DNA sequence: TTTTTTTTTTTTTT
DNA sequence: TTTTTTTTTTTT
C-alpha cells in the first residue's frame, strides 16, 4: 500500500526532446522550473526533470515550447545508470497515471 | 513563489530516523521512504524534515512506520571525491508541508 | 481544460454500501471524516467509488477504516420534496482516482 | 489526524466578490469552472487573508487560476428558514493560489 | 439524500 | 444558483 504523487506548475526550460521507443511509443523529456521563496523570503528556482510517455508525450512534444507554462502531475522515479561509476537521476514520470495541462 | 512544487507520498520508513540539531535551534530529521506498486515495484525516497515536523518526525517515526508525507522537491548539487558533479533529489517537509503518522 | 483533484486521508464513517447495476458494474458509497484540532472540528465527506475501485472499496473498507482517497469533485443538483433546489458535492473515485487502505 | 486537500485549475466564472470582516480581514468569493472531455464542473472557492486581497485585486471573469485548499461543508439558513448546505473550497494561509497565463 | 478516529494546537529561463 | 480550447493487501 502506497502513494507516489508529484504536482508541479512551472515554466518549460527548453524545447522538448521527443524520442521513440522500440515499439514506437513517444517519449518526451523536458526540464521544468518552479520558483520558491528562499531571511527575507527571497526567490530561488528549482529545476525538475520531467519525462512523458504515450499520448501525453505526443501532446507535450507538440504543444510545449521553451517558456511554456504547464501543469504536470506524475510519480517520482529515480533511475540508476552508470558512467565510466554508479549514478542516479530522479525524474517526474508522467504517463497514463498522470496528467498534463498547457496553461496560459 | 511563482510555481507549484508539491510531493505527496504514502509509504514505509526504511530505517530509524536520524535526527540532528544545529546552532539555530533547528531540528533536522532525515529518513528514507519506500513507496510500492504492483510485478511489484519499489521506489525509494529521501525525505528531510525541518523545524516542528522534524521534532515530531524524530520522536514517532521508526523503521517500518507507515506515514503520509507532503513536501516539495529539492535537488542539491555536490562534487564527489573524484571531483565529478553529482545530484541528490530530496523531499523537503517544513512549514509549508505536512506529515501524518498512519496506523 | 482544467484540473479537479481531491486528496483525503481519514476514517470511514460506516460500512460501505455497494450497489451493482444491471450490467454488473459496481458503485460503492461511504462517508469519510477528516479532522483538525485546536477542540475538534470534523469534516464529513461523501465519497463514491466507480469501477474496479468500487469492488475493492466495498470489500476492504469497514466502519473506522483509515483510508487514502484521491478523486474529483462533482456537485449534483436535485429538487427536494419541498420543491426547492438542493446540491450535494461528492468525491468521485474512478479509474482516474486512487484508494489505499491504511494502517 | 487526517488530510483534506483540493487542487483545482480552472477559469473564474465572474468577477470576484470581496468583503471585509470587522477586524479588517478581506474575504473573497469566486466560482471556478473545471472541465474535462465535455462536462464542466462548478466550484465555490473562498479566499481568506492575504490571498483574498490578491484574489480580489487580480482575478477577473475568465481568469485562469491554480487554487489549493480544503473542503468545508457549511450549514446556512435559507431564504425560508430551513437548512441549506454548501461545500466550499477554503483557501487560506495553509492553501495556495497562482494566477496562470 | 447520522457517524469515524484519536501522540503533531502565518504556501521565465537548464 | 457561469468560465474557458489533449491512477489491492512492506521492514534498505
Amino acid at each position: 500500500r502506497g502513494v507516489n504523487k508529484v504536482i508541479l506548475v512551472g515554466n518549460v526550460g527548453g524545447d522538448p526532446e521527443t524520442r521513440y521507443m522500440p515499439n514506437g511509443n513517444a517519449v518526451t523529456n523536458i526540464t521544468l522550473a518552479t520558483s520558491e521563496s528562499w531571511g527575507q523570503q527571497q526567490e530561488r528556482t528549482e529545476w525538475h526533470r520531467v519525462v512523458f510517455f504515450g499520448r501525453l508525450a505526443e501532446i507535450a512534444g507538440e504543444y510545449l515550447r521553451k517558456g511554456s507554462q504547464v501543469y504536470v502531475e506524475g510519480s517520482l522515479r529515480t533511475r540508476k545508470w552508470q558512467g565510466q561509476q554508479d549514478r542516479y537521476t530522479t525524474e517526474i514520470v508522467v504517463d497514463i497515471n498522470g496528467n498534463m495541462q498547457l496553461l496560459g
